[PDB]
């Protein structure tokens, strides 16, 4: 029923066929973009080209991009593990137009690949349009032949894309597949492709102007679409990620499908193995600031859940070899960094397990001391201690405390943060005062 690897090739080849130029995936860390620590979408590297600043030999491009949404206005690390759709790392299959073909062509190639390449039924397919997108609806309903009953006219928060506050923007059309009456909602009508029509110029004023040369930018998550073709009810059960779940089962001696909590840890470990492998492979080294901290919190999270499963010895390092052997066909460079990634990961692990263990005992203790004493949160001191003494990331402490119904004293943490500061300066990272509380969720205690 089509393997992940197959779908990726079919997409790329299909578009080269449509004159698009296969563009190698940019690395996860933007070369000269101290702005974004991680490429989140296929378009990111083409940004300046859609802007018209940068030049490209071609007007049509297609690619499968290495993506990371553990960050910013596109940061799902928080949900990772709890749902069957969220990930840190993922692949975006996309086709782009640089002032060349637009709406119709965008819609035709999309409709042909879904119906004639992926082989999905034209009857279980739905498309959404910008409510006042007369052009889009018309082409969907008249040119393609989509029965009006299968087309939804939605608002701005649903089909109006924007690059930023001021910026090229425009309508978007999403193709959804109806997976059956045994499902419902955004799970039954699973969106698998979002086509973006950059038609307007949003002045600073918020005033929109047509673009002289409109552009096309599409995005289809690979795992999600593979899950549809392979008849799965989760992205973690697809050919390219299920073995990672199994990885967890074997090392834990626990099984997948028995209890939520366990499935949560298993999914966390699997999603984070891919994230850390592709991240370190692309140059990111664990540390306490920026990218290094993003990955460090990731590896930190996997370790903690792995221990939650009862795993007492380093293990994430063994998963690395699995990730590489699985994604080596589309990402051969991984075999060259396989042994380097494995070492960095084992170093972190061997370099972090014991502290996480003692930290977990400490944290649990105070939690239990809290709910026994009627407390409904962890003190600023209790947070700082596990943050500064056991090295726990601010978010990791919150998640742990969260499982018990307890939260953490946000203001008291901040107060404690200043104290240490005024303390350290009496008795690189660069924070603002009263923003120490915010920064800290992004750096290590040693950093502040």
């Amino acid at each position: 029923s089509l393997s992940a690897h197959e779908i990726r090739e079919l997409f790329l080849s299909f578009f080269e066929k449509k004159g698009h130029t296969r563009v190698k995936s940019a690395p996860l860390v933007p070369e000269n973009d101290p702005t974004l620590l991680f490429v989140n979408a296929g378009m990111v590297p083409f940004k300046n080209v859609f802007l018209g600043l940068e030049k490209r030999p071609y007007k049509r491009a297609t690619s499968c991009q290495k993506c990371l949404r553990v960050s910013g206005k596109h940061n799902d690390l928080e949900q990772v593990g709890y749902t069957s759709r969220h990930h840190t790392f993922f692949e975006m299959l996309g086709n782009f137009s640089f002032g060349d073909y637009f709406k119709k062509e965008a819609i035709e190639y999309a409709w042909e690949f879904v119906t004639e390449v992926l082989k999905l039924p034209k009857e279980k397919l739905y498309v959404s349009v910008y409510k006042d997108d007369e052009e889009a609806y018309r082409i969907w309903n008249e040119h393609i032949g989509i029965p009006s009953e299968r087309i939804w006219r939605l608002g701005e928060e649903d089909n109006f894309w924007q690059m930023g506050d001021v910026g090229p923007c425009g309508p978007s059309s999403e193709i959804y597949v109806d997976r059956g009456e045994e499902y419902e909602g955004d799970e039954r009508y699973l969106e698998i492709w979002n086509l973006v029509f950059m038609q307007y110029n949003r002045d600073e004023n918020g005033v929109l102007t047509p673009l002289p040369h409109p552009n096309i930018d599409t995005g289809m998550g690979l795992e999600r679409i593979a899950s549809v073709l392979q008849g799965k009810n989760s992205n973690f059960e697809i050919d390219i990620i299920f073995p990672l779940i199994q990885f967890g089962e074997e090392v834990s001696g626990k099984k997948y499908g028995e209890k939520f909590e366990t499935d949560v840890a298993l999914r966390v470990i699997a999603d984070h193995l891919r994230a850390i492998t592709f991240a370190i492979s692309d140059g990111v080294i664990p540390s306490n600031e920026g990218r290094g901290y993003v990955i460090r919190r990731i590896l930190r999270r996997a370790m903690r859940f792995g221990y939650k499963l009862g795993i007492e010895n380093p293990f994430l390092y063994k998963g690395v070899d699995l990730v590489v052997d699985i994604m080596k066909e589309p990402y051969p460079e991984l075999e060259l960094s396989r042994e380097f990634v494995k070492g960095i990961v084992k170093g972190e692990e061997k370099r972090f397990i014991k502290t996480l263990k003692a930290g977990m005992e400490y944290i649990q203790e105070v939690i239990q001391k809290a709910l026994e004493e009627g407390r409904k949160t962890l003190s600023g001191k209790e947070v700082f201690t596990a943050y500064d003494t056991y090295g726990f990331p601010v978010d990791l402490i919150d998640e742990i405390a969260r499982e018990k119904g307890l939260g953490i004293d946000l203001e008291g943490f901040q107060c404690e943060l200043e104290e240490q500061r005024e303390r350290a300066r009496k008795h690189p990272v660069y924070s603002h005062l009263k923003e120490l509380g915010k920064t800290s969720a992004f750096v290590g205690a040693a950093a502040l």
